[PDB]
């Protein structure tokens, strides 16, 4: 009016302190939030602003024959050939050629002055956004027109066969992309490196890691660089890797760099002082608790100053539950115990939850128990570190890593023979109920049935007698074990006197299985038919063959007994045998291959077989010792308490999961009902709501998708991770010579492959790759190798992060690598203790 009609349009040019979020459309990713540092007081962000995306359209997008070639790109390659690189030539080519209009670089030109003038040099940093995977970064640029000419350098970045390949690997449309261009001030620095808020090799929260290098560092410059790595806890520093540097990278005249040869004496001088390590962890926990999330910085050290140059989230991290109890605790993975450690949606948590009166908690889509009272007691500490030894041991070793930590933890009826039919004959019953009544059931009265049902389901699978019957047989193989041990010198005799035993709801699906086996061995047609089909509705189209017809029958037999069950079934939310049976054939195909015909007899016959005669060497063999006929006879009363009971410990869950799978049902009804009233757009988003956000909903006609969306956003980012064994309230992720780093765990055995360029490379599944040093133009080859060793070094390499996500054992900062190593030599390297051997 009165904004003279200037307020609607979009900016080119954005300086920090004047971004403001909700704009990252324009700004992206790493300006966003490099905005956001400027804002942060008591410490210092390099001057500088962000030509933005709308910089990027009035020069890009509607250029017809960018859109164009765009069209020849996007729409068919699938990065199949080297039409990615002809064409991606071509692309490039042209948006360098392709000229900044001359109104924007005139606001440029102002900028640039108050910030300021040009004889100071430049870092462009590209900034993404989708309307990370990789994107340059340009230092130590010179004027306007190197400047002018790195922009487009820049855009041009989104187009290498890298990139675009990242985009066509995922759904990224290439026209949905757009960079945003940071434009920075040059703080020639003689100390840099990089800092994670959490214990990159840990997670731990209270350690914060640095690594620093003279000059540029290895995040800064790419090269062969060597850096100290310093860890910080509780504002004392708690461990120093100190690097002989012989080598660093600084900046130059003009815009490129050399590689100094540092004298003696300065390579085993610290590259920080104590008081400048403290000085920083400092300013990296300011910063940590201003974003509210665990950061990773990129810092530089100038006259004595620390200029923070870039700040982001630190991605992959196990989320730690929100308990509300105080003090150091410990947590305990039911995903393993449970063997699954798949993450569950949360209408899956909720009813695992809801028929539980244990108090779990949840973190990064999965369940975890409280420990840590158990653990405060000799006596209570001790039964729970003894029984993780059975059941799930490597727990028990992650639990004993925990016990003395030291700066961690404070210091301190067997019921009737008729039992066990009377429960299986109940639930079946109840079952059968069950059935019945939820077809009736509909609407706001279905969810008021199952909360009732809940209340049968807890009644009729967890009685006390079931308890009890389930701890008779588990009590008594404990007993077997330890005391025959104790007296004859044999462990673990509970496995083989348990063999085969009768009434195992599991081992007789099992077994049951391999009959549907043999049954499909001798029709070649329908066997040959089932590895080649990709065919959900398959079962209608068998009876066409000379095998099928027979197969659909047993298939169905099978499906009816058995059809609830799943690898995931503790998730409601996941996919049953009966829902899609194509999920059942792998099992199958594995059962034809490899097991004879008829070994559902077989293997279950030379079981007992097995068993029996088990149980008379030991007895006979007890006779034979002191008080040996008395307690020969306790054994037999303990081994025929083991058999009855042994197999009833599997029969409860099947019987919960039984009605898991009849609520599913129901509830994907309602699902359904609530899309054709038009709530929800497909009926299967009633995963992503917790049972009562899900009851509320079907009574109000009401839904948040935003809640619903982030929910599956965040399952997303959670599938990506991987539970410990036991986490702690500090984050701290508790699993189970040629000397060097040791940056991601774990150990393997293969063929050195010694690479200098990306180009030349061949990657076989076998081969550790070896090289001087390692980019995110190096990313592209994680896939393929076993292990990484470098000879750059620090905690938070580049290959060492990239390492470290993949799951891949990686060795940095050997000293000369390349040379030392030969390639084509088998090697093991161990990336949990720093070493690589060469061996034969």
């Amino acid at each position: 009016h009165h904004h003279h009609h200037h307020g609607s349009m979009k900016p080119y040019v954005l300086k920090f302190q004047e971004i403001r979020p909700h704009s990252e459309a324009l700004v992206g990713g790493k300006g966003m939030n490099l905005g956001a540092c400027s804002n942060i007081e008591g410490v210092h962000v390099p001057a500088g602003f962000c030509l933005t995306t709308e910089a990027y359209k009035r020069t890009l997008a509607e250029n017809n024959e960018f859109t164009q070639l765009l069209q020849r790109l996007s729409s068919l390659k699938t990065s199949d050939m080297d039409a990615i690189r002809e064409i991606s030539e071509t692309i490039r080519t042209l948006i360098q050629h392709t000229q900044i209009p001359s109104e924007i670089a005139s606001y440029m030109d102002a900028t640039l002055l108050d910030v300021g003038g040009y004889e100071m040099p430049f870092a462009v940093r590209s900034s993404a956004t989708a309307e990370a995977g990789q994107h340059d970064t340009y230092l130590n640029i010179i004027g306007k027109d190197a400047l002018l000419q790195h922009i487009s350098m820049c855009w041009a970045s989104l187009f290498t066969e890298r990139a675009i390949i990242y985009r066509i690997q995922n759904q990224f449309d290439h026209r949905k992309v757009q960079l945003a261009v940071v434009i920075q001030q040059m703080i020639s620095p003689e100390a840099s490196g990089i800092l994670f808020t959490a214990d990159p090799i840990t997670s731990n929260r209270k350690s914060l890691s640095i690594d620093a290098s003279f000059g540029l560092g290895e995040a800064l410059v790419s090269g062969l660089v060597s850096a100290d790595s310093y860890t910080v806890r509780e504002n004392t520093i708690t461990n120093k890797i100190i690097a002989t540097k012989k080598l660093a990278i600084y900046s130059l005249k003009e815009g490129g760099t050399e590689t100094r040869i540092l004298e003696k004496s300065q390579q085993t001088k610290q590259t920080l002082t104590d008081q400048q390590i403290i000085q920083l962890a400092k300013l990296g926990r300011k910063i940590e608790a201003y974003f509210g999330k665990p950061q990773d910085i990129e810092w530089c050290l100038a006259e004595g100053a620390f200029y923070i140059v870039q700040s982001r989230p630190i991605t992959t991290l196990y989320p730690i539950p929100e308990v509300n109890e105080p003090g150091n605790r410990v947590y305990i993975s039911v995903a393993h115990q449970q063997m699954m450690t798949d993450a569950m949606k949360p209408l899956g948590l909720s009813f695992y939850l809801m028929t539980t009166p244990a108090t779990m908690y949840t973190a990064g889509g999965r369940l975890f128990v409280d420990i840590t009272q158990s653990l405060s007691a000799k006596v209570s500490r001790d039964m729970m570190v003894n029984s993780l030894g059975q059941s799930d041991p490597l727990i028990k070793d992650a639990l004993l890593t925990v016990i003395n930590k030291k700066g961690f933890l404070p210091p301190l009826s067997i019921p009737d023979s008729s039992s066990v039919f009377e429960l299986v004959r109940n639930s079946e019953n109840s079952i059968k109920h069950l059935k019945q009544s939820i077809e009736t059931k509909s609407g706001s009265d279905l969810f008021d049935f199952i909360v009732e049902d809940l209340e049968e389901l807890k009644r009729v699978l967890f009685n006390p007698t079931s308890i009890d019957a389930i701890m008779a047989g588990m009590d008594a193989s404990a007993w077997l074990n330890e005391h025959i041990y104790q007296w004859l010198g044999e462990k673990n005799v509970a496995d083989k006197l348990s063999e085969s035993a009768p009434n195992n709801i599991t081992s007789q699906m099992y077994l049951e299985l391999l009959d549907v086996a043999d049954v499909i061995r001798p029709y070649p047609a329908v066997r040959a038919y089932l590895e080649q089909t990709k065919n959900p509705d398959f079962m209608n189209e068998l009876a066409t063959l000379e095998g099928g017809a027979e197969t659909k029958k047993a298939l169905e037999d099978y499906l009816q007994k058995y059809g609830m069950r799943c690898a995931g079934e503790i998730d409601l939310t996941k996919t049953r045998w009966i829902e899609n049976p194509l999920t059942l054939i792998p099992l199958i195909l594995s059962n034809i291959k490899n097991f004879d015909s008829s070994a559902s007899m077989h293997k279950f016959a030379q079981g007992e077989k097995e068993a029996f005669h088990k149980e008379q060497e030991i007895l006979r063999r007890l006779q034979e010792l002191p008080d040996g006929e008395q307690k020969a006879m306790e054994t037999k009363e303990k081994i025929d308490i083991l058999r009855h009971f042994i197999g009833y410990r599997e029969y409860p869950k099947y019987g919960m999961i039984n009605r898991y799978f009849i609520y599913k049902l129901a509830l994907l009804r309602a699902g359904e009902q609530l899309v054709k009233d038009g709530i929800l757009q497909e009926h299967e988003d009633i995963y992503f709501l917790y049972f009562e956000e899900l009851r509320e909903v079907v009574r109000t006609g009401q839904v948040d998708y935003e809640l619903i969306n982030a929910r599956k956003r965040d399952f997303a980012t959670f599938e990506k991770l991987t539970p410990p064994r036991i986490l702690t309230s500090d984050g701290e992720m508790i699993n189970g010579a040629i000397l060097g780093l040791p940056v991601s765990s774990g150990t393997v055995e293969g063929r050195a492959r010694v690479i200098l360029e990306m180009e030349k490379a061949d990657l076989e599944d076998g081969d550790i790759l070896v090289t001087a040093y390692t980019d995110p133009s190096w990313t592209p080859a994680f896939v393929s190798i076993k292990g990484l060793v470098t000879e750059v070094g620090g905690l938070m390499t580049h290959g060492a992060v990239i390492a470290r996500e993949y799951g891949l054992p990686a060795v940095v900062g050997v000293e000369n690598a390349t040379t030392i190593i030969k390639d084509g030599q088998q090697i093991r390297i161990n990336g949990t203790e720093g070493y690589i051997e060469i061996l034969d």
